[PDB]
């Protein structure tokens, strides 16, 4: 099964999902100098104040926070986007060490983890029919960078000793996901896939250019995380990034100067 380890990450992954090699895969170097301010860009609307986070998840590759998605609650909307897009769940990528973690690069620089904010295109009415269309899921991408605490995110890092490994889930109900936010929404945007099998070329990244700092002690949390079921050989879940895939016939928008 596949994973981030030399036998099954992301080099082995095409042979069971062959888009892998597809046309639109992300995640992608965003090269600032050739990314085209897009003047017809609107503002994101980010309304998350009716959010309503269900469970907190080990599934092996990362850690992710659900959402009810029944509902118009926690929605994007704007920005490259046509419709309303409901968020369902949020989870992290990030590194053995402070300078790799992020999937999404920005002139070749990784940072130290990436949040990604997933939601689905409610004109398409559930996640999984959502994925097989190329304008279904929106993905908004964080960069976490190594400075000073996030207290939005404080909350998250309590927690994971209660699912340390594969399969553990807790309650994670009443976080507001508003508290991982930087100040500004400038974003650049393409149209990608997601960053994990089944590598489904369906999501519109909204990647924000201005990353959350949080701190050593939230990010040595993260890595304390492990891969494995309990009881398996312990491997620490770390480095559970896919590295930037080719652009191809794409263009990087940027919805600001
Ligand atoms: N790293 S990422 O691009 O944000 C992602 N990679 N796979 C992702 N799968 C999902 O979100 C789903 C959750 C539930 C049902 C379908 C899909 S999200
Ligand atoms: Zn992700």
């Amino acid at each position: 099964h596949w994973g981030y380890g030399k036998h099954n990450g992301p080099e082995h992954w095409h042979k069971d999902f062959p888009i892998a090699k597809g046309e639109r895969q992300s995640p992608v170097d965003i090269d600032t100098h050739t990314a085209k301010y897009d003047p017809s860009l609107k503002p994101l609307s980010v309304s998350y104040d009716q959010a309503t986070s269900l469970r907190i998840l080990n599934n092996g590759h990362s850690f992710q926070v659900t959402f009810d998605d029944s509902q118009d609650k926690a929605v994007l909307k704007g920005g490259p986007l046509d419709g309303t897009y409901r968020l369902l769940q949020f989870h992290f990528h990030w590194g053995s060490l402070d300078g790799q973690g992020s999937e999404h690069t920005v002139d070749k620089k990784k940072y130290a983890a990436e949040l990604h904010l997933v939601h689905w295109n409610t004109k398409y009415g559930d996640v999984g029919k959502a994925v097989q269309q190329p304008d279904g899921l929106a993905v908004l991408g964080i960069f976490l960078k190594v400075g000073s605490a996030k207290p939005g995110l404080q909350k998250v890092v309590d927690v994971l000793d209660s699912i340390k490994t594969e399969g553990k889930s807790a309650d994670f109900t009443n976080f507001d996901p508003r508290g991982l936010l930087p100040e500004s929404l400038d974003y650049w945007t393409y149209p990608g896939s997601l960053t994990t099998p089944p590598l489904a070329e369906c999501v519109t990244w909204i990647v924000l250019k201005e990353p959350i700092s949080v701190s050593s002690e939230q990010v040595l949390k993260f890595r304390k995380l492990n891969f494995n079921g309990e009881g398996e050989p312990e491997e620490l879940m770390v480095d559970n990034w896919r590295p930037a895939q080719p652009l191809k016939n794409r263009q990087i928008k940027a919805s600001f100067k």
